[PDB]
C-alpha cells in the first residue's frame, strides 16, 4: 500500500531514480511488469556463452553517469576489440581500413562523403539539446524525413548508401520513417557523428564484465523487498489527496508522487483518472520504437584476428541480413563471438524465418565478408528479436516521425500533476542509451525532491564529473575537412 | 461471466457486430469503456440546440450499409443545405461559386488544378481497396509524405494551397505527417476525389434527423442488459480453452470469441496473454489518429441564405482558425447554425484558448468571409476537442505515417487466435466513416460465424443493395478534363515545337 514514491518500471532509469530517492531517506516502491529487472538490457547466462548482453551493452567516454553508477555497484568495463582492421563491405567486396570512417578514393565521392558528415554536425550546432523544437529552422527540418534530407545533400550514391546505413544503425528505423530534425538532434545530443559511430573514443568503446544486466540486478539487491516483479501498472488515479496506483493482479499502491520510467508510448497501457492533458494523450500514440534483432554467433576461436581483422564489419546492400558487427569475444580471449544487428525493415522481413535459418544466412555472409570458411562452423548461437516485447515495444529507443517533435516534443518530460517522467527518452545527453536512462531517472527523482522542499530548484539538473577510468579525448577536425567544398560548391567554383 | 462472443467497444462498429450476432442466435456482451455508447459519434441534446452531432455526422450516396442499418432502426435523413452559393476564401477575399470544385481563371493554374485532382484518381486506380500494399509502386509511394507528392505534382502555389487544405480536411493531419500511399488509398476507397469532397452527390449530402448517436443508442435498446457501460477492458487471456476478458472494475467475462472494435492504437490499453504476435505488437504503436475540434455557432436566422450563400466556406490561410464550414440549420429552418472544423496543427494551437476566445475568433472570421456583421451576434455555441478523448485518441480516424502501411498494413484485420478485428479502420469501403464501421463490424461478426461452421467462407464479405432513399449518381469527367495537359506536359509541347 503506502509509500512516498511509486516508480513505474524497473529498467536502469527506474532503478536509478529509486536508488537516489531511497538514499535520500524516502520510502520507495518499484512496480515492474516482467519477472525480471533490466528492461531493454538483458544478460543471458548459460554454460555455452557464460554471459551475453541480448539488449543494451556498450558504454564509452562522455557517458559519465552510467560509468559512475556501475562503478559504485562494483562493476568493471573492458575494451571492445578494435586492435586490427575494420572491414567495409560494398558491392560484394571487402575493403579493410583503419579509423572511425570508411575511406573513399574517388575525389568527387570524397568531397560528397566529407560534406555529408560535416553538414550533419553543422546542422546539429543550431539544435539545443534540451529543446530541439527551438532550433531556428525547427519546422522546416521537422516536416522533412531523413530520406528527403539525404536526397538533397548526397550527390553520390556511395555517400547516400553509407548515410542510409548510418541512420538505420543509429536509430533502428528507415530514413523515410524519421524526422530530419529529430535525427539531427539525436546525433548532436550524443556529441556528434564521430562520437556516436566510434568504438575507440566513442559510444562502442566498452562493455561491462559480466553484462549490463548487473546494473539493474544489483540495485534491486540494494532495495530488497521494495521491488515488485510481475506487477504491470494498469491504472493511475490522481483525483484524491494521495495518488493511487493499481497493478494487473489487483494490488493497490498509495503515494505522494509517481515516476513513470517506461517508454513514452507504453504509457498507453495505463488508464488515467483524470484523463491525461490533451497533448500528452495524443503524443503517446505518435512515438514508436525501432526494430532490431541482436544476434551473436559463437566460434572455437576469434579466427578473424589471424587475418588482421578486428571483427568490425560495415556491410552495405539489401541482400545482407546484418549491416554491422562487432567482436563479442570475452576480454580473456575465449567464447569467441561475432555480434551483429538485423535492422529496421530487415528485422520485420527475416523474423518469419526459423532461428536455424537466420544462423545459416549470418554464417554465409560472414564467410563472404571475412573471406573465411571458418565462419561456416559456428559452435553456438543466441539472438533476441526486440520487436516482440510487449513491455518494450522495440529497440533501441523511440523515434519521432515527421511533424511530431515540434508539435508534441515539449510535453515529453512535463509533469502531469504528481506524475514525473523518467526513461532514457526524456534525457538531454545520450538519450536512447543506458547513460540517458541514468540522467533521466536521477533528474526525475530530484524534481520530486524539489517539490517536497528538500532541495533548491538549482539542484534538479546536476553535472557529472568525468570518469577517471574512461577519459574522453576531444573530437578534432583537420583543416581540409573543414574547408573542402561540397559537390555543388565545387560546381559553383567552376 | 459466460457468453458466445465478447465485443470490446460500443461504437457503431461494435454495436453493428453485436446486433448481427444477436440476430443470429448467439449470446453476446458488449463491453464499453465510457458511460455512453456511440464512441466517435455523440449527439448532445439541450434546449438551446435541440440536438447536435459533436462527432461523426454526415452520410451520403454509396454509403449503403449505414443507411440500411439506420433505416431498420427507424431513422430518417435530411439534405445538408447546398441550394445557394459556396464560398472560396483565398488571400483575404471571398469568391462565390457553384459545383463541387472551386473554379480557377488563370489558364496555367487551371491546368495545374485539373492535373492534381486527375492524378490523385489516376494513382488511386492502381491501389487495391482490400490490399493497398499490393500497389505496383507501393513502397515508392509509401516512403514519401503527401507533402513531397504535392511539391512534385503542383506547379502553382494556388493548386498546392488547395491540395494541402484538401489533405488537412480529409484526414485531420498535415501533409508532412501522412504517407502518400495511405492517403491515395484513403481517397480511392471512398470512391475518388469528387465523391469524397462533395455535398450534393457525395459524402456530406445528408445527416440523420435527431443525430447520428441514435444509431448506437437504439441498438443498445435492442440488446438490453447485454451492453455494459463503464467497463474498460484491461486484459485478454487466451491461454485456456475459453477466452477470458477482464475489465477495470475487476469483472470477468468468458467467451469463445472476441471482437476488438476499438481504434487500432487503443489496443495498447489492453494487456495480452499470451503476448501479441510481433507485427501487431509494433503496429499498434505506429498508428495515431488525427486532430480536430468541431465547433458549432448558432444564430437567430440563417442570414447567409439572404445573400445567396449556402453556408459552405472553403477558407485558405494560416490565419484562419477554421478551414471548412457547412450550414448546420435544422431541416425545419430553425436553430440556424454554422458548423466548422479546426484542423490538425490549428487544433493543437487553438486548444490553449478558452471556449469564449475560440467563439470570438470564429465569428470574426465568418463576418469577413460572409461579408456580414450579423455573424458577430451568436446566440449560442457548442464545441468538442476530440484530441482530449482517452477512449478515442483523436478524430476522425487513424492515419498512417510514411513507411507503415507497407510494413504493417496486412496485420490490421488479421485474427489473433480467437480475437477478430472490427472498427472503421479495418473496412475496405469508406474506412474512417460510419459506413466503414458498419462494414467492419458485420464482417468481423461473420468471420466468427464461419469459424463456428454456421456459414460458408463465401459469405464473410457481403455486398450491399443500393439505398432507394439515397441514390448514387455516377462520377463523370469531361473530354477536356481527361485530355488537357499538365503544366510540365504543356512545357514539353513547347520544347517539341521549338525544334
Ligand atoms: C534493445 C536494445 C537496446 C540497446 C542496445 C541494443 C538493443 C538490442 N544497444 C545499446 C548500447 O549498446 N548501449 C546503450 O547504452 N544502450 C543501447 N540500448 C538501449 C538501452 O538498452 C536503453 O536506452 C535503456 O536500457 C533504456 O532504459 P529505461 O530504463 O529508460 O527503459 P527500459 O529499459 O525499457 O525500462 C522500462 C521498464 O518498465 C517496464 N514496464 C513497461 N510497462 C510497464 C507497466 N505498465 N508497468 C510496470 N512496468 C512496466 C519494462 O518491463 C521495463 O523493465
Ligand atoms: C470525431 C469525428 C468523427 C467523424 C466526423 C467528425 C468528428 C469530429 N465526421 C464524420 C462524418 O461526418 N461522417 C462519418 O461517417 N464519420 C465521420 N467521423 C468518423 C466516425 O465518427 C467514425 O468513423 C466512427 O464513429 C467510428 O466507429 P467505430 O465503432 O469503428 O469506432 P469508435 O466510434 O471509436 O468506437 C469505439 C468504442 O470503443 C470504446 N473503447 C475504447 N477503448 C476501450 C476499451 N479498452 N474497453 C472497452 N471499450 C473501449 C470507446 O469508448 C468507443 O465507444
Ligand atoms: C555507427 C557506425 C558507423 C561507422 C561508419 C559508417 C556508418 C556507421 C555505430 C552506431 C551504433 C552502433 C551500435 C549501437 C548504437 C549505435
Ligand atoms: C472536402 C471538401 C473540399 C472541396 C474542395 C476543395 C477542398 C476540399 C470535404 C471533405 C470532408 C468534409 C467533412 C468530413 C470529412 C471529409
Amino acid at each position: 500500500n503506502k509509500c512516498d514514491v511509486v516508480v513505474v518500471g524497473g529498467g536502469i532509469s527506474g532503478m536509478a531514480a529509486a536508488k537516489l530517492l531511497h538514499d535520500s531517506g524516502l520510502n520507495v516502491v518499484v512496480l515492474e511488469a516482467r519477472d525480471r529487472v533490466g528492461g531493454r538490457t538483458y544478460t543471458l547466462r548459460n554454460q555455452k556463452v557464460k554471459y551475453v548482453d541480448l539488449g543494451g551493452s556498450y558504454v564509452g567516454p562522455t557517458q559519465n553517469r552510467i560509468l559512475r553508477l556501475a562503478k559504485e555497484l562494483g562493476l568493471e568495463t573492458y575494451k571492445v576489440n578494435e586492435v586490427e582492421r575494420l572491414i567495409h563491405h560494398v558491392k560484394g567486396k571487402s575493403y579493410p581500413f583503419r579509423g572511425p570512417f570508411p575511406p573513399v578514393w574517388n575525389p568527387i565521392t570524397y568531397l560528397d562523403h566529407n560534406n555529408f558528415w560535416r553538414t550533419m554536425d553543422d546542422m546539429g550546432r543550431e539544435i539545443p539539446s534540451d529543446a530541439p523544437w527551438k532550433a531556428p529552422l525547427a519546422e522546416e527540418w521537422d516536416n522533412m524525413t531523413m530520406k528527403e534530407l539525404l536526397d538533397k545533400l548526397c550527390w553520390t550514391e556511395s555517400a547516400k548508401q553509407l548515410a542510409t546505413l548510418f541512420v538505420n544503425l543509429c536509430v533502428t528505423a528507415e530514413t523515410h520513417e524519421v524526422s530530419a530534425l529529430w535525427f539531427l538532434w539525436y546525433v548532436k545530443q550524443c556529441g556528434g557523428t564521430t562520437r556516436i559511430i566510434s568504438t575507440t573514443n566513442g559510444g562502442q568503446e566498452r562493455k561491462f564484465v559480466g553484462g549490463s544486466g548487473q546494473v539493474s540486478e544489483r540495485i534491486m539487491d540494494l532495495l530488497g523487498d521494495r521491488v515488485k516483479l510481475e506487477r504491470p501498472v494498469i491504472y493511475i488515479d490522481q483525483t484524491r489527496e494521495n495518488v493511487l496506483v493499481e497493478t494487473l493482479n489487483h494490488e493497490m499502491y498509495e503515494a505522494k508522487y509517481v515516476i513513470s520510467a517506461i517508454p513514452p508510448t507504453l504509457g498507453m497501457k495505463i488508464h488515467f483518472n483524470p484523463p491525461l492533458p490533451m497533448m500528452r494523450n495524443q503524443m503517446i500514440t505518435r512515438v514508436p520504437l525501432g526494430s532490431v534483432i541482436k544476434c551473436i554467433v559463437y566460434y572455437k576461436e576469434p579466427f578473424w584476428r589471424k587475418k588482421d581483422y578486428c571483427g568490425t564489419m560495415i556491410i552495405d546492400g539489401e541482400e545482407a541480413p546484418v549491416a554491422y558487427t562487432l567482436d563479442d569475444t570475452k576480454p580473456e580471449g575465449n567464447y569467441a563471438a561475432i555480434m551483429g544487428f538485423i535492422l529496421a525493415h530487415k528485422a520485420r522481413k527475416l523474423a518469419r524465418l526459423t532461428k536455424e535459418e537466420r544462423l545459416k544466412k549470418l554464417c554465409e555472409l560472414y564467410a563472404k565478408v571475412l573471406g573465411s570458411l571458418e565462419a561456416l562452423e559456428p559452435v553456438h548461437y543466441e539472438e533476441k528479436n526486440w520487436c516482440e516485447e510487449q513491455y518494450s515495444g522495440g529497440c533501441y529507443t523511440t523515434y519521432f516521425p515527421p511533424g511530431i517533435l515540434t508539435q508534441y516534443g515539449r510535453v515529453l518530460r512535463q509533469p502531469v500533476d504528481r506524475i514525473y517522467f523518467a526513461g532514457t527518452e526524456t534525457a538531454t545527453h545520450w538519450s536512447g542509451y543506458m547513460e540517458g536512462a541514468v540522467e533521466a531517472g536521477e533528474r526525475a527523482a530530484r524534481e520530486i525532491l524539489h517539490a517536497m522542499g528538500k532541495i533548491p530548484e538549482d539542484e534538479i539538473w546536476q553535472s557529472e564529473p568525468e570518469s577517471v577510468d574512461v577519459p574522453a579525448q576531444p573530437i578534432t577536425t583537420t583543416f581540409l575537412e573543414r574547408h573542402l567544398p561540397s559537390v555543388p560548391g565545387l560546381l559553383r567554383l567552376i
